[PDB]
């Protein structure tokens, strides 16, 4: 790949040189090398949320009793883990021949966390077989122990799909970058009320942007449309999971 | 560039194999080639088709005495025809002297149909000579053709522009990957009412989603924002093709 | 980069070559150097300018009193300026070695300018000293002289940020390609009224579309959409800068 010129910074002013942190440098050698390797498409959805959201916020007494503190990850994890079971291509990489897709039987999914020294991705293992509280309790304690750099390697291998939660912060929609071998990401940004027609009016609901960056050559634009049409319908009615 | 390290995706769990058809291999190697050929933008705008739609409805009875269903597609085919004869730059592919962009006199149009075995796109020669009529009982023929094997690969050669449609499935936009040597590829996602200010209150108006992706080798951002506004102001009124 | 195969295309009908001016080539050289050297994430926002807006449009008189045309760049310039200052990882580039940032203790803001001949970008010195006015004088200066040819090729030089502008010809958001050494660019697209909830119903407020372009290698996810949030909370009231 041609190189960038280098440019003598000092000549337009006064200059200070920083280092990177281990953990940054090796970050960035991993997403220059998904940049290359993998050709990317956002497909863009926004879910409605408005009735997950009661039920969350009614269960904060349920969750305080048990001591974590149910926020719409362990909701994401779960209703992702029930999608990557339907449309297992989601669940699956490609081989290194290039002519096979290996499909995991297991749902183990990633989560970013960006602490001080550089973003984290801790993996919750069998997301599939946990519960909204338990999800709860394993997320919040791999945050910690990514936060304070007791988080043993063991815990950042394996994962088969990644969530990537701005929503705390702000933004509309991004669009991230697969972590190959993975073969899709999930970006969530801020909820906000927006009018929604109701067949004869305009009703506020509460929308979840959703940005699902893909490796186009194993999933199609078609099969990325319906993984963020479905997990709109399940948020929209997290009931559907019980069927 | 680098390759992705390879890991043993069974020691997380149980792992299955199944094979990429040959049309997937194919299709893969043909977006990694264009995702390394073209620096891709996105340009999204939102054309008002609520007359469109009217329109499109209304002749539901000539287009089934004729034996076409009339979609949206032939309508999109015909406006970008207009479209890629008043601004020839879309219309075009850079030579590989990478000195010179070779303008087509010619306008054929291609659509991405997603098919079992992988994704195919088409080619309706052209499209600027032909009736709303004609390019939706052409559209639907390929697209049969496409889905039972029986399409030539004659068919799928030569096109200037392709469209991409997803709105059939769902989604708020996405981010297409131009087929190279053409230089844009236009993304269409779901219609939905919108509330629109009419300087005075919110109108309920439909609203079609519009993704351009394209080379900005060839095409620069402002060019490509007037090629979907020019595309947004023909959709909403379609009779300025007459003119 | 496997290259993409030369395709005949007089064979589908007439074509007619016509050539590049060597600013077109120049420029299509760096994106493509940009493109497979920084991986790129797009994070969208959109700020509440309606009292931006009514500012501009009070000081109108003042504005041409002096000569300028008070538009909305100089007060993304001012905005962007204080806030490169907040966040310095933003006002910086990656070292060569590839192990150090080094931080920019200067603010130099370029902006995009399409010429007839390609695209430029001036750069305006110092933005973080200037006036609104100020800047309003010197942008239009350097957008004159952009489109008359006489613009030095000192004036393109290091720079610290990317400002590019739709907003006058159309869009809803674009995802623009980072001017590598630099590690962001501000797309900016049309404004339009929308329907904001006010915690009880919904007030028509003007939005600005922010599309920010980023290196993902020195920019993680999480400090891009605190840059946003900050800038769409400056924009909507610009008297934070004054504190």
């Amino acid at each position: 790949i041609p190189p960038i010129p280098p440019v003598d910074f000092a000549k337009y002013g006064e200059i200070e040189e920083v280092p990177m942190t281990r953990l940054m440098q090796i970050g960035a050698t991993n997403l220059h090398r998904s940049w290359l390797n993998v050709p990317h498409v956002t497909q863009f959805e926004s879910a409605d949320i408005t009735e997950l959201e009661a039920f969350r916020v009614a269960q904060k007494a349920v969750a305080e009793k048990a001591g974590v503190k149910l926020t719409v990850l362990p909701l994401l994890l779960k209703a992702c883990a029930y999608l990557l079971k339907e449309l297992p291509d989601f669940n699956s990489s490609l081989a290194p021949s290039g002519q096979a897709l290996i499909r995991k039987k297991y749902v183990h999914i990633g989560f970013a966390v960006d602490t001080p020294d550089g973003l984290l991705v801790p993996v919750i293992r069998n997301v599939d077989q946990k519960s909204l509280l338990q999800l709860a309790a394993e997320a919040a304690e791999l945050a910690e122990k990514a936060r304070s750099k007791k988080l043993g390697a063991d815990a950042m291998q394996g994962a088969c799909f990644t969530i990537s939660s701005l929503g705390h912060i702000g933004g509309t929609a991004f669009t991230p970058i697969v972590n190959a071998p993975e073969v899709a990401i999930l970006g969530v940004s801020k909820a906000s009320m927006q009018p929604v027609w109701d067949g004869k009016a305009f009703q506020p609901r509460l929308m979840l942007p959703l940005s699902l960056s893909y490796d186009c050559r194993v999933i199609n634009g078609a099969a990325a449309a319906r993984f963020t049409k479905r997990l709109g319908d399940l948020l929209a009615d997290i009931r559907a999971i019980l069927l």
